[PDB]
C-alpha cells in the first residue's frame, strides 16, 4: 500500500491527461520510474519542437487578440506608489487592505491594474479619438491563504474602453469573443459589476462606468473593461488541479514537474 | 529668451528626430504648441496602425530569435528568497548589497536573474540533452542613483547555455548575430568576462564557466551566458537621450510623452 507521503510524490509527476492509477498493485519505485520517464520525454519534446513558456505564448496570444481589436498595448510599472492603494478605495476594511506587499515607504506592488490604467485613460484621451481602448499583461502580487487557486504572484491582463460603445452588450461580446477565442468554457453572472465564471473558479472581475470612484482619477466619461488571471486560465485549459502548475516557478515547466 | 524651466517643457515634448531647434526667435506658446501637435499625431499614427508597446514588442522579437536559436523559454518567479542574494556571492563590500528591494523578513525583488536561471540549468541537466540552452526576459529591480542610465525598474535578458559548445567564441557568436539582428552597434571588450559596449553605455555583461560559485548552485559543468538590459536597447536603437523614455511609465508611451 502507497503511504499518503509516496502519493503526494507521484501525483507531483503525474499529468491530467495520465492514464495511470495510483491505487492499482504496481510499488511506488516502479509507478515513479515510470512517470519520471514519461515527464523527462514530455520536457525532451517541448525542448525539441516548441520551447515556448505557457505563460509567455498565452500571453503573447491574448496580446495579439487585443491589439487585432483595437485596444493600445500597455506596459506600465509594477512598483507603484502606495497611494493608488488608497485613492482605489481600498480602505482597511476591505479584504485586499491586508494583501498589499509594501515596499519602502512608500511603495508597493500593484495588487491590480486598475490605478495605471485609469491614469492611461485620462492622458490618452488628450490625444486619441473617441472610443479610447487599451490593454495591459503583467505581474500583480497579493498576500493570500494557501489556495489551489490563489498565487501570491501571478499574471493580470486588464482592459478598458472609455466613451461611446461602453455597453455591457459590448462588454460581454468582448469577454465571449475572447475565451472562445481561447477555447475557455465560462458563465457570465451578474453601474454594472459581473463575473465570468468557470464552475466555481472566478476567471475574471469586469465592470461598467461611470462610477463614483472615476472623479478621484480625472475620468468623466462612460467606461467598460475586465481583468482576468492568465494563470487561472491556464489551470482551465490544460486541467491542472493546482494552480501552481502554471504560475512562474521553479517546479513547474509548462505544468511538468522539474524535480526528476 | 526661453526660460530653464520652459526648455525642460519642451525637450519632454521634442522627439530626438524631431528637427526644431529651442534657441530660434519663436516664443515658448507656439513652440509648445507645435510639439504638442506633432506629440498628439505620433500617438495617433501609432493608435490607427500598430498598436504594439516598445517594451512588449522587443521581448518578443527578442523571444523568437532565442526561441529559433534552440533556447528555452523560461519565466521564473521575480519575487525571490533573499537567501539567493547571499549564495550568489553578494556581500555587504559589493555594491549590489545595497540595492536589494526588500520585501518581507525573507524575500526581495530580483536584481539580476543568474539565481534563477542556473536552479533552471541544475533540474533540467536531469532531462534534457546536452547542451542546455535556456533563456528569460523580464523585470528586475535595483536601488539607484539618478542615472541617464539607470531604471530602478528594469527589464532583463538573461540567456545561458550548459555543457558542449561552451567557447567565448560561441558565446560572442551569439551575442554578435543578436545585436546585428537587432540593428545595434556595439563593441566587445575583455573564467572570462566580457562586456558589450555601445560608446559608453553598458549593453550586457557576458561570461564563461565554470567558475567556483557554480558549486554552490549544484552545477559542475562549463557555461556560458550574458545578460541584457532591455531597455538600454530601446534607448540606442530610438537615440533617446535619457533612459526613462523606454521604461515601464505612465510618462512615456514608445518615447512619446503622455502629458500634452
Ligand atoms: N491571488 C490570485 N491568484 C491568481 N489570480 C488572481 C489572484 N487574485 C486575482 N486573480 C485574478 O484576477 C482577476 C481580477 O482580480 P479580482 O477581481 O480583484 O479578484 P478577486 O475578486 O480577488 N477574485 P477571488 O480572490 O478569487 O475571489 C480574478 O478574477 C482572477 O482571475
Ligand atoms: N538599473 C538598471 N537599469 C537598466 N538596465 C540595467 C540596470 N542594471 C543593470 N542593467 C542592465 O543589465 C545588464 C546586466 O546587469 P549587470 O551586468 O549586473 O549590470 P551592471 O554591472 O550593474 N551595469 P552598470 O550598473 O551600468 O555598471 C547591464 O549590462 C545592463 O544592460
Ligand atoms: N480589479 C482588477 C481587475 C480589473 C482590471 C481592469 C479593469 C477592471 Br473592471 C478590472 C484590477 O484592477 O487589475
Ligand atoms: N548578472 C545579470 C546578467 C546575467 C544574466 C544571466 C547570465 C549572465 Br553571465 C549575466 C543577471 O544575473 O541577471
Ligand atoms: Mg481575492
Ligand atoms: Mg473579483
Ligand atoms: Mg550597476
Ligand atoms: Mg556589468
Amino acid at each position: 500500500a502507497l503511504t499518503k507521503s509516496q502519493t503526494d510524490r507521484l501525483e507531483v509527476l503525474l499529468n491530467p491527461k495520465d492514464e495511470i492509477s495510483l491505487n492499482s498493485g504496481k510499488p511506488f519505485r516502479e509507478l515513479e520510474s515510470e512517470l519520471l520517464s514519461r515527464r523527462k520525454k514530455d520536457l525532451q519534446q517541448i525542448y525539441a519542437e516548441e520551447r515556448e513558456n505557457y505563460l509567455g505564448k498565452l500571453e503573447r496570444e491574448i496580446t495579439r487578440f487585443f491589439v487585432d481589436r483595437g485596444f493600445l498595448e500597455i506596459k506600465s510599472p509594477i512598483l507603484i506608489p502606495l497611494e493608488y492603494i488608497e485613492r482605489m478605495g481600498i480602505d482597511n476594511d476591505t479584504e485586499l487592505s491586508k494583501q498589499i506587499f509594501r515596499v519602502d515607504k512608500n511603495f508597493c506592488l500593484r495588487p491590480m491594474l486598475a490605478p495605471n490604467l485609469y491614469n492611461y485613460l485620462r492622458k490618452l484621451d488628450r490625444a486619441l479619438p473617441d472610443p479610447i481602448k487599451i490593454f495591459e499583461i503583467g505581474p500583480c502580487y497579493r498576500k493570500e491563504s494557501d489556495g489551489k487557486e490563489h498565487l501570491e504572484e501571478f499574471t493580470m491582463l486588464g482592459f478598458q474602453q472609455m466613451g461611446s460603445g461602453c455597453t455591457r452588450e459590448n462588454l460581454e461580446s468582448i469577454i465571449t469573443d475572447f475565451l472562445n477565442h481561447l477555447g475557455i468554457d465560462f458563465k457570465i453572472v451578474g453601474g454594472d459589476t459581473l463575473d465570468v465564471m468557470h464552475g466555481d473558479l472566478e476567471l475574471s472581475s469586469a465592470g461598467v462606468g461611470p462610477i463614483p470612484l472615476d472623479r478621484e482619477w480625472g475620468i468623466d466619461k462612460p467606461w467598460i473593461g475586465a481583468g482576468f488571471g492568465l494563470e487561472r486560465l491556464l489551470k482551465v485549459k490544460h486541467d491542472f488541479k493546482n494552480i501552481k502548475r502554471a504560475a512562474r516557478s521553479e517546479s513547474y515547466y509548462n505544468g511538468i514537474s522539474t524535480n526528476l
